[PDB]
């Protein structure tokens, strides 16, 4: 703050001799990594006759008589040594470098590639400039910043910090290699609308809109299921969308309220063939991503998610956990015995069979595990666009994806039929008529589309934040570049 009065002064001096500290139309001839690539078996203490044009941010520096040095980091982090000397550039572009270059100002440097005594690959300076002066000090090391401090100036982050240059750069591998993984399986990626005049497909509070053009109320999608399903109809065969959902609701580790997701739809498959699907994609983004399927995690533990994964039926599984057999036909008053026995606390919210089956699931055996996992069959009153299970009463053909203890992805045999899911949404009215304000509201034009023939398919959705977070360890807030922070 004091600083800052300083280097403001410096900028106005500078522009007011004539030395431009924000210049324009500097040509960059190396990026610093191609300088190391390039010369990268240079004997130490030892010069080229190569002349390149680096520029960089100025981390570290040293004063002595006829000689400066100084470390330039480029965007990506490689470092490189910029050496001003006397009888170099001059004793007026010395003083001038001496009393205008501060840590974090970015700087272009003109020279020969040289590896100093020390054997340090260095520019050896016949000219320098201004390339962007800094008005504000880097701070001394990341550790000095906050948690909250990173997220409110990942740009001061990125530079400062390794390991934030390292998970920016995971995300963006991570989600290239999904795309590669269901392009090599023939799946389309389509763009479906985010402002909506109903938002359906999930259960969640949205986001409201007032629209000028229209002169209603919009909604920000909370997912893109209905509209990949219109899709299927119209004749994608095999189709995806890998972009935004917005929920109105809370914010913690593994939920934020605008948050990155993946679905898929796949004819004349069903939910068994979206499972295999979905492990191989996440083991193969891991492959190609991280590196490994035994994953580094920041306690030092190795997570393993090679291999087979466990099964099993969200009923049967509970009842093993409690002794005592759970099935569509037991009572709610049976449920909230159960539970209040071993100390679940049921929020008023939480109501209905299915929602006390799904709770008494987590808590009895969803909580306790700890190898990737799937659950499958589901009660049918939590499940309103998943086909009835084929053979098995009161169920649905619907599994979930636990991975290192989240919640990682889902995937249905779809719903196709019309009338059936006309009943659905009965079910959830009435849902909604007791309270519920995350219930589904019946989408007539959802319907209408069905009603022409949705041929029998296979959905799935994944969190990919929930994907970057199961594979580093990180919470959600650590992988996405920019989080919302109230100002
Ligand atoms: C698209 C879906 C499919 C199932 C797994 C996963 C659940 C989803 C829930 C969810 C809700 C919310 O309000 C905020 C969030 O960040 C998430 C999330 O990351 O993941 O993503
Ligand atoms: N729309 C689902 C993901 C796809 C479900 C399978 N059709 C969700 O937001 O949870």
């Amino acid at each position: 703050p004091e600083q800052f009065r300083i280097r403001r002064d410096k900028r106005a001096r500078l522009l007011a001799e004539g030395y431009d500290p924000y210049p324009v139309a500097i040509e960059r001839t190396h990026t610093l990594a191609e300088i190391r690539a390039t010369y990268a078996d240079l004997p130490t203490d030892s010069a080229t006759e190569d002349i390149v044009g680096v520029a960089g941010r100025v981390v570290f520096a040293r004063n002595t008589g006829k000689l400066c040095f100084a470390t330039l980091q480029d965007g990506d982090g490689t470092q490189l040594q910029a050496m001003i000397s006397l009888d170099e550039v001059g004793r007026e572009s010395l003083d001038r470098w001496k009393a205008d270059v501060d840590i974090g100002d970015v700087v272009y440097v003109h020279g020969t590639v040289i590896s100093s005594r020390r054997g340090e690959l260095s520019v050896l300076a016949d000219s320098w400039r201004m390339a962007a002066k800094a008005l504000r000090p880097l701070p001394v090391a990341h550790k000095e910043m906050s948690e909250e401090s990173r997220v409110r100036q990942r740009y001061v982050d990125l530079i400062v910090r390794p390991q934030a240059r390292e998970v920016a750069r995971q995300r963006i591998a991570v989600i290239r290699a999904v795309r590669n993984a269901l392009e090599r399986r023939g799946f389309l990626e389509v763009e479906t609308p985010m402002l909506q005049t109903l938002a359906g497909g999930a259960a969640a509070r949205p986001f409201v809109t007032h629209s000028n053009a229209l002169d209603i109320d919009l909604y920000l999608r909370i997912a893109p299921e209905l509209f990949l399903k219109r899709c299927i109809v119209g004749g994608f065969d095999r189709v995806f969308e890998l972009n935004r959902v917005f929920r109105n609701e809370g914010s913690d580790s593994t939920h934020s309220p605008e948050f990155s997701m993946l679905e898929t739809y796949q004819t004349y498959g069903t939910y068994d063939d979206s499972a295999l699907i979905t492990r191989e994609l996440i083991q193969e983004v891991a492959d190609e991503a991280i590196g490994t399927r035994q994953l580094s995690m920041p306690d030092g533990s190795v997570y393993d998610i090679d291999g087979e994964w466990a099964t099993m039926e969200m009923y049967s599984s509970l009842s093993e956990a409690l002794g005592e057999q759970i099935t569509p036909e037991t009572t709610v008053a049976r449920l909230r015995d159960i539970a209040s026995g071993l100390d679940v606390e049921i929020d008023n919210s939480v109501f209905g069979h299915g929602k006390l089956v799904e709770e008494l699931w987590e808590h009895a055996v969803g909580n306790k595990l700890t190898a990737p996992t799937f659950v499958k069959d589901f009660p049918v009153e939590t499940t309103p666009l998943t086909r009835q299970h084929r053979s098995i009463p009161g169920v649905t053909e619907k599994w979930d994806l636990y991975v290192r203890g989240v919640e990682l992805a889902t995937g249905y045999s779809e719903l196709n039929d019309p009338v059936v899911q006309r009943d659905r949404f009965a079910d959830q009215a009435r849902a909604a008529a007791a309270g519920d304000d995350e219930a589904m509201q019946l989408d007539e034009d959802f319907l209408t589309a069905l009603e022409y023939g949705m041929p029998p398919c296979t959905g799935t959705g994944m969190g990919i934040d929930r994907l970057l977070m199961c594979l580093t360890g990180l919470s959600i807030r650590e992988t996405v570049l920019f989080p919302i922070v109230r100002p």
